[PDB]
C-alpha cells in the first residue's frame, strides 16, 4: 500500500490487462537487447510523463490544421491533414501533440500505396467553423511525425521540428482543401498493412517518436528493456484475431496500462530509490521469471541478447518479490 | 470483499462507464428502473449480455451487405445478420462481442438519425479478410426486424436482428450476399444538428437478453446509471461546457466494477436482501451508493431524475453490506 507492488497483479499480464499503446491484450513480453525509449503514455514513478496523452483511450482532436488533397478530382481521393508539433495549445499535459496522436514516425506513401507499419485509426476532417465533421471525408486514416510535408513527409522521431500528419490510406468519398480544418481521429489504432500477411511487433524501437528529455531504457547488465506485446488488428487482414492461419501480428507498447494508470495516480519515489528495481515473480505453468521495474517506469527481464517472445498463454499468477538492485539479474527459469 | 471494486479514482476521472467507455463524471438517477445485460456483470460472476469487460473491436464473418440502386458512389451501405449467430463468441452467441445493446433508429434521405448508437469501421470479405476499403465509414449499429427492407427497433434478443448502416455515404457501396463487419466497440452518438440531446440510450432503447433481470426503485432508493461525456455527431468537437450543450452517454456500471465483477465471486459478500454500500464524500457532504447482487447501483434520491455532478466528488469509503430496505443518506 505504500509499495509498488499492487501495480502489477495477475490480471494485468492473464488477459485483463492491455498495453499503452495499442490497447490490446497482453499476451506476451517482447525483449529489446538494442534498448528503446518510449515517454506517450508513458510515467514513471515520480508522477511524470515526457509524452502528450492521458493513460486513456479516446479520441484525438485537434482543430487547426490543414487539409488537402491531390488534383482536379475530388472523388476517392487521398486525404492529408497536418499541422506543426507543439500546435496542440488545448492539450494541458503537453502542447507537443493532441492527447492520443500516436507516438509513431509517419510512413509516407501517395498514389494507390497503402503503407507498411504505420499506426491507423479511424475518424475524419472536420469544419472548423461550427465543428461538424466533413462527412466525405470520413477514411482508416494513418497519423504519425514527419518533416517535410506537405509535399515530401519523412518519418522522424524527435519531436522538435516535427509535424503531425494524418492521412487517408484509401481513398474517401469526397476531398477537401481548406487551409483550417480539424481532425477527429478515435484513438484506439491498428497496424497498416498492404496484403494479407503479419509483420514484425509493431513499432519497432527505431519508429517510436520521443520527446526532449525522455530517458533512454538500455540494457543494464544481463537485464534487458522489454515492451508488453499484445495482438492488434491489421488492415490487410482485419478480420484475423489470435490464432489466425494466416499469421499473429503482435503491437507493442512500454507499459501494462494498469501500470501507467496507477503511476499517474501516485507517487512511488519515496517506496523506491534510483538504482533499484522493483521485482515480480512470475509464475508459470513450468517454471518462472522475474520482471522488474525502474524508477523511470521501464520494465525488465533477465534474458541477456535474447530477442525472442515470451508468450504469457501459461502464465498462472504473480507474486510481489521486493526491492532489489537494478545491477543484480532477474531470474530467468523457463 | 467487495470493497475495493469501488476506489474514488473510478468516480473522479479515471473510471469509464460500461457501454461509452467515457469518463464518468455523474450519476443518473432512473426513478422508473431500467435494465442492462450487455457488459454487465452480477456478484455471481455471471453476465446475461454478449460482451466481454473490455473496448476493442466488433467482428461477425457472416452478413448480407448491401446498397440501394445502380450507381455506387457516395451511399448508405447497409449489413445486417441474425442475433444468435455470433458462433465465433464465447461469452454468447446473441451478437459479436462489442455490439451495443441499443435498439436500432431508423433513417434515409440525409436526415441523420437521433440517439443512434455511431461507430467507424466498415465491411470485409467474407472469403479473406480482406477489407471492402471503398467501404469504410461511420455505422449506426443497433438490433431490429424487419430487415433488409424496412428495420425497426427492438429491445429484446429474441427474434432480433443485428443491423450496420453507413450514416453518411461511402465511397463505393458494395453488394455481397455473404460480407463481415468490423467495426471499433468505442462509440459516439449520432445528432442531426449541433444540439445535444437527452443522455443515451434512454432506458426504453436498451436491448435485453431474455432472463436479465430488472433494476427497480426499492422504496426511495431509485438505480442509478453512469454518465459521461460522449462525443456526438452533429459537432465532433463538441465537449464538456461546449455551448452547444454537453452530450451525455450512460453506462449501467463503472467498466472497473464490471471488470472485478467478471474475475472473482462475489457470492458469499451480500446475504440476501442487502446493498454493499459506498460513502461518497463531496466537499459539502456526502451520500452513500448501494450494490446490489444483480450488479445494478442504487442511490437514496428517490423521485428524482436531476443528473448528480461528480466534480465536487472527494474520495470514497466502503460502507458495508446494508438492509435495502433502508434509504441511502443522501445529504448533498
Ligand atoms: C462561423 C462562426 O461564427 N462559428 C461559431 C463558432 O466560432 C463557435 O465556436 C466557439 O467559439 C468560441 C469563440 O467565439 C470558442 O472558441 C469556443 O470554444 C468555440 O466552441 C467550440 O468549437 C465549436 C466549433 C464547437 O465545436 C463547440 O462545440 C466547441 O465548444 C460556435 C459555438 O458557439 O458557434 C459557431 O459555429
Ligand atoms: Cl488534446
Ligand atoms: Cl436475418
Ligand atoms: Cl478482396
Amino acid at each position: 500500500s505504500i509499495s509498488p507492488a499492487d501495480l502489477l497483479t495477475t490480471p494485468v499480464l492473464t488477459g485483463v490487462g492491455t498495453d499503452n499503446r495499442w490497447n490490446g491484450e497482453i499476451v506476451g513480453l517482447q525483449p529489446v537487447p538494442g534498448g528503446f525509449s518510449t515517454c506517450n503514455r508513458h510515467w514513471n514513478l515520480n508522477g511524470s510523463t515526457f509524452g502528450w496523452s492521458s493513460p486513456r483511450f479516446a479520441a484525438i482532436d485537434h482543430d487547426r490544421g490543414n487539409a488537402s488533397y491531390p488534383g482536379s478530382s475530388s472523388s476517392n481521393v487521398l486525404e492529408l491533414w497536418y499541422a506543426s508539433a507543439g500546435s496542440a495549445a488545448d492539450n494541458p499535459i503537453s502542447q507537443i501533440a493532441p492527447d492520443g496522436f500516436p507516438d509513431m514516425s509517419f510512413v509516407p506513401f501517395s498514389g494507390t500505396t497503402v503503407p507498411t507499419a504505420g499506426w491507423v485509426g479511424f475518424g475524419g476532417i472536420w469544419n472548423s467553423s461550427n465543428g461538424a465533421p466533413f462527412v466525405t471525408t470520413v477514411q482508416a486514416y494513418e497519423l504519425g511525425f514527419a518533416t517535410g510535408a506537405p509535399s515530401n513527409p519523412q518519418p522522424t522521431t524527435t519531436t522538435s521540428g516535427a509535424q503531425i500528419v494524418a492521412k487517408s490510406i484509401y481513398g474517401v468519398a469526397t476531398g477537401i482543401n481548406q487551409a483550417t480544418a480539424g481532425l477527429f481521429v478515435m484513438a484506439s489504432g491498428v497496424i497498416s498493412t498492404p496484403n494479407s500477411s503479419a509483420i514484425t511487433y509493431t513499432p519497432q524501437p527505431n519508429r517510436i517518436v520521443n520527446a526532449p528529455g525522455t530517458p533512454a531504457a538500455a540494457p543494464i547488465g544481463k537485464n534487458t528493456p522489454i515492451m508488453f506485446a499484445s495482438v492488434v488488428r491489421r488492415t490487410g487482414d482485419i478480420n484475423a484475431e489470435a490464432g489466425s492461419t494466416n499469421g499473429t501480428q503482435y503491437g507493442a507498447g512500454s507499459q501494462p496500462l494498469p501500470v501507467t494508470v496507477g503511476l499517474s495516480l501516485n507517487n512511488y519515489s519515496s517506496a523506491l530509490m534510483p538504482g533499484q528495481f522493483f521485482v515480480w515473480q512470475l509464475n508459470f505453468a513450468s517454471g518462472f521469471m522475474e520482471l522488474g521495474l525502474s524508477v523511470d517506469g521501464y520494465f525488465y527481464a533477465g534474458t541477456g541478447a535474447s530477442a525472442t517472445l515470451i508468450d504469457l498463454s501459461e502464465l498462472v499468477d504473480i507474486r510481489p518479490v521486493g526491492p532489489r538492485p537494478s545491477t543484480s539479474t532477474l531470474v530467468y527459469n523457463l
